[PDB]
């Protein structure tokens, strides 16, 4: 919509107060004109017809419980935008400042969030397994990273390339959580998962096996469920990325950690320069090695650490 850029205030899903960039034209809309060609948040009104209505508010105050998921979708979209721009010099997900659109209140008790090819979509959860999914910065950044992958490597969402596609989203979702720096960790979705249970999440990058996911290639899932295990076998790559960043000894193989910033550089470069739609795990290892070599040199610690991390998870 055409109007003036304004600044609203509200509460997110977890009760935290924050400012949001809005647009004024009769109503105050969730439209942030300060990043690229806009970040736009919509209300799906418990339906599944998308995108729904551009979120409109009478007073620019967003403190109703109904407002909370839209406050977070909008705000965390802006944080993720800032991360890709400031850290990777990437302008929005297509690299050309495409508008970022998100819809919240999708369906009823919908325990999930997803990129549909064109926009972000968040359920409210059923209140037991999930609260509104946009309350998790790692969930928002995970899903927006699928948009990034779709415009770059284009990793097919099945089998090994699919598990890489998932891992890449867990990695950058986690690096975005660290960038925002509020209670960061190496698990996925903990802020919005199971309000009655402390300390759990959907997945762990530091210990995939915590939730039944493989942490070594010899444990890969080779069946047909979950598109050949895209959310299962990502544990292998998640563990390798965790090792590259943090270090550790995993099945007897020692890895020297190089830190989060370098992990982010190596994997962003692999994603955007080397990976293709059909890349398998072994080809990811070669892309990450070639990335680390471009960035730090072939004799570098960074290159040696990438090789050790992939050895540790059984990927040759
Ligand atoms: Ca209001
Ligand atoms: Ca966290
Ligand atoms: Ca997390
Ligand atoms: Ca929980
Ligand atoms: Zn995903």
């Amino acid at each position: 919509i055409t109007g003036t850029s304004t600044v609203g205030v509200g509460r997110g899903v977890l009760g935290d107060q924050k400012n949001i960039n809005t647009t004024y034209s009769t109503y105050y809309y969730l439209q942030d004109n300060t990043r690229g060609d806009g970040i736009f948040t919509y209300d799906a009104k418990y339906r599944t017809t998308l995108p729904g209505s551009l979120w409109a508010d009478a007073d620019n105050q967003f403190f109703a419980s109904y407002d909370a998921p839209a406050v977070d979708a909008h705000y965390y979209a802006g944080v993720t935008y800032d991360y890709y721009k400031n850290v990777h010099n990437r302008l929005s997900y297509d690299g050309n400042n495409a508008a970022i659109r998100s819809s919240v209140h999708y369906s009823q008790g919908y325990n999930n969030a997803f990129w549909n090819g064109s926009e972000m979509v968040y359920g409210d959860g059923d209140g037991q397994t999930f609260i509104p999914l946009s309350g998790g910065i790692d969930v928002v950044a995970h899903e927006l990273t699928h948009a990034v992958t779709d415009y770059t490597a284009g990793l097919i969402y099945q089998n090994e390339s699919g598990a890489i596609n998932e891992a890449i989203s867990d990695i950058f979702g986690t690096l975005v959580e660290f960038y925002a720096n509020k209670n960061p960790d190496w698990e996925i979705g903990e802020d919005v998962y199971t309000p009655g249970i402390s300390g759990d999440s959907l997945r762990s990058m530091s210990d995939p096996a915590k939730y039944g996911d493989p942490d070594h290639y010899s444990k890969r899932y080779t069946g047909t469920q979950d598109n050949g295990g895209v959310h299962i076998n990502s544990g292998i790559i998640n563990k390798a990325a965790y090792l590259i960043s943090q270090g550790g000894t995993h099945y007897g193989v020692s890895v020297v950690g190089i830190g989060r910033d370098k992990l982010g550089k190596i994997f962003y470069r692999a994603l955007t320069q080397y990976l293709t739609p059909t890349s398998n795990f072994s080809q990811l290892r070669a892309a990450a090695v070639q990335s680390a070599t471009d960035l730090y040199g072939s004799t570098s610690q960074e290159v040696a650490s990438v090789k050790q991390a992939f050895d540790a998870v059984g990927v040759k």
